[PDB]
């Protein structure tokens, strides 16, 4: 089970690192750099769990309501989400990007990894994943999973979690 | 089984990427960027694979007869290897640096991941890597896996020694 490693990996070798000083990092935003009225940046670091394995090259192609905004200071990105064309909330958004390793090995015939193989380990990576941050120090309360299956509205997926 | 997923990542994220190129990258490096005077850069990607999955932050440190020369033109590096204290090869060398996220879980009290279960995870990851790179068309005469698992006496050993060995072959 390709998973269980990759999920392993995406905790330890990044989560694990960027989440203590994830709200420090969005509280310097907000305070500092946000030339935004009554929009701040959500506590939590939002991570798009696509079940298709699907992360394009920019996030913005993927939906047009997903307008980049700005970096977050001290690797990470900041969207602001449109809901009846207006601004609907602002969050650091992400792909979970060992989901490529899924999807590349779906494209590799000599992998014998057919799509069902690819969505059973994409979910099995999610539940894995879920698992690890419940157990997790860090992670108490700043790391929030999007996991979604595909006309389809990625904007109305994460301004759900956000109002969560 | 954690080994499975980070083989075949390095492979499909990383090898399959960089090894088609690589070739033509040691050979503009040769004619080139590199200094008259010098030993040519061999024509593979050596990987280290330490079975203890420590992976030292700065390669030169591991071994003092490795010595950082260049960076590979268009993220890898070029060392000088020594033998008895004189310049034995030089090469395109790194580490399988999946391999830290094996070190980091038995460090992790919550994996419950032991030495023992970190030792048999090094081995299938080399084990999954080696029957991908075998099946793999990239990897032509390109790239070398150095699987080396240390001696309890440290006089039986040396980093340098292990490149130079699979340099030669
Ligand atoms: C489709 C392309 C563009 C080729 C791709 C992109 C990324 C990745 N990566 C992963 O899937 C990956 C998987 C992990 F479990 C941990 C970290 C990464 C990282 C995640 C990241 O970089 O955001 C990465 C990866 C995969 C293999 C590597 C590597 C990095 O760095 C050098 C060693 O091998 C893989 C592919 Cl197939
Ligand atoms: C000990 C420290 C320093 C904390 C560490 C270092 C590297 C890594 N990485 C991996 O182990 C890793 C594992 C993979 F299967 C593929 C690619 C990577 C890459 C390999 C690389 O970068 O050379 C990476 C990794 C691990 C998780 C990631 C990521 C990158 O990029 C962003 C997404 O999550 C993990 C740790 Cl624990
Ligand atoms: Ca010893
Ligand atoms: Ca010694």
């Amino acid at each position: 089970s390709v998973a269980h490693g990759l999920a392993w990996s995406y905790y330890i070798g990044y989560l694990r690192l960027i989440l203590p000083e994830l709200q420090a990092r969005i509280r310097t935003y907000n305070q500092h750099y946000n030339n935004l009225l009554r929009g701040a940046v959500s506590q939590r670091l939002y991570i798009l769990l696509p079940l298709d394995c699907g992360v394009p090259d920019n996030l913005s192609m993927a939906d047009p309501n997903i307008r980049f905004l700005d970096k977050l200071p001290q690797s990470n990105s900041i969207y602001e989400l449109l809901e009846n064309g207006q601004r609907a909330g602002t969050c650091v958004l992400e792909y979970a990007t060992p989901l490529q390793t899924l999807f590349a090995m779906s494209q590799y015939s000599q992998a014998g990894f057919s799509r069902e193989d690819r969505l059973e380990q994409a979910k099995l990576f999610c539940q894995t994943l879920e698992d690890i941050l419940a157990d997790a120090p860090e992670s108490q309360n700043n790391c929030r999973l999007i996991a979604y299956q595909e006309s389809f509205s990625l904007s109305q997926e994460v301004l759900r979690h956000l109002r969560q």
